[PDB]
């Protein structure tokens, strides 16, 4: 619609990384989702959920790690995708007991009851991941 400029809600950090402001309306959401479906290469992986934040992380497990595209979506969901092979590898499970924590600018954890996920962000934006996950947690679990 003329004058809608839905892109106002989108804040890019890099070519494969952005976050959304969360206060848009149900009608604006439709348009954000249409935009995503058309133009976001990760749409296929997120079950038609609007992506609220995405970007690359190195997920530590064992001695080393794997580079994954991490997607925080409506639901909420936290999906992670193998960006080379283009395959969904898993989700971080949501519940009221999920809690993010940033250790420093390049390391954050997501605590869940039976597993803590260890994520590295070499861009130095780990606090932005923590803050956004916590914003979503407040919206999901608080009035
Ligand atoms: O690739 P290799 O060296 O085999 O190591 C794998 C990857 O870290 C997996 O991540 P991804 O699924 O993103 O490929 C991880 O599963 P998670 O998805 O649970 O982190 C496996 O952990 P286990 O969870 O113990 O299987 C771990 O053994
Ligand atoms: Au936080």
């Amino acid at each position: 619609p003329l004058g809608s400029n839905i892109e106002q809600y989108i804040h890019d950090l890099d070519s494969n990384s952005f976050e959304l402001d969360l206060q848009f309306s149900e009608d604006e959401k439709r348009l954000l989702l249409e935009k995503q479906a058309g133009g976001n290469p990760w749409h296929q992986f997120v079950e038609n959920n609007l992506i609220l934040k995405m970007g690359p992380v190195d997920k530590r497990k064992g001695l080393f790690a794997r580079r994954r595209q991490l997607l925080l979506t409506e639901g909420p969901h936290l999906y992670y995708v193998d960006p080379v092979n283009k395959v969904l590898k898993g989700e971080i499970p949501w519940s009221q007991e999920l809690r993010p924590e940033a250790k420093n600018f390049k390391t954050f954890f997501v605590h869940t009851p039976n597993r803590t996920y260890y994520l590295m962000d070499p861009s130095g934006n780990a606090h932005k991941w923590c803050r956004k996950i916590q914003e979503v947690w407040r919206q999901r679990y608080q009035s």
